[PDB]
RNA sequence: AUUGAAAGUUCAAAGCUUAGAUACCCUGGAGGGAAACCAGACUUAACAC
C-alpha cells in the first residue's frame, strides 16, 4: 500500500524526450502512400500542438511542446519541419 | 463279285530338382510467432451561503 501510494508522487516537471520516426521505404507508393504519410505527419504535428501524453491530458497534464524538429527526407516532411519551426518562438497569444 | 478280309498307336511314365525380392538409399531442403492496439476516462454528493 505504501509503495502504491508513494509511486504516485513520481510526478516530474519538464520531462524532455526525443521522438525519432523511422520509415519503411520497402512499402512502396502502393496507391496513395506519400499523401497518406504527409497527412499523418500533419496529424502528428496537430497532436504535438493540441494534445499531451499520459493521463488527464484533457486537463493540461502531459502537455507537449516542441523544442527542435529535424527532417531527414525533405521530399516528405520539409513542410512539417518549418511548420513546426513556426512554434519555437511565440511572442504573444494572438500570434 | 475291289492287289481283298481281319487288326484300337496301345501299354508303363509326377514338369520335377537346386534357388532368400535381395543389394545401395538420412523425411530432407527453403520458411522471423509475428501484425495491430493510449493504463486510460471522469469528478460527484451533502449542508451552510
Amino acid at each position: 500500500l505504501i509503495t502504491n501510494y508513494l509511486e504516485y508522487f513520481n510526478i516530474k516537471q519538464e520531462v524532455t524526450f526525443t521522438l525519432n520516426i523511422y520509415l519503411d521505404k520497402s512499402r512502396e507508393h502502393k496507391q496513395n502512400f506519400e499523401d497518406k504519410l504527409k497527412f499523418a505527419l500533419y496529424s502528428l504535428l496537430v497532436f504535438i500542438l493540441l494534445g499531451g501524453i499520459g493521463r488527464k491530458t484533457s486537463r493540461g497534464f502531459g502537455s507537449l511542446s516542441i523544442i527542435d524538429v529535424k527532417c531527414y527526407d525533405n521530399s516528405i516532411c520539409k513542410k512539417i519541419e518549418d511548420l513546426a519551426k513556426n512554434f519555437l518562438k511565440i511572442s504573444s497569444g494572438n500570434e
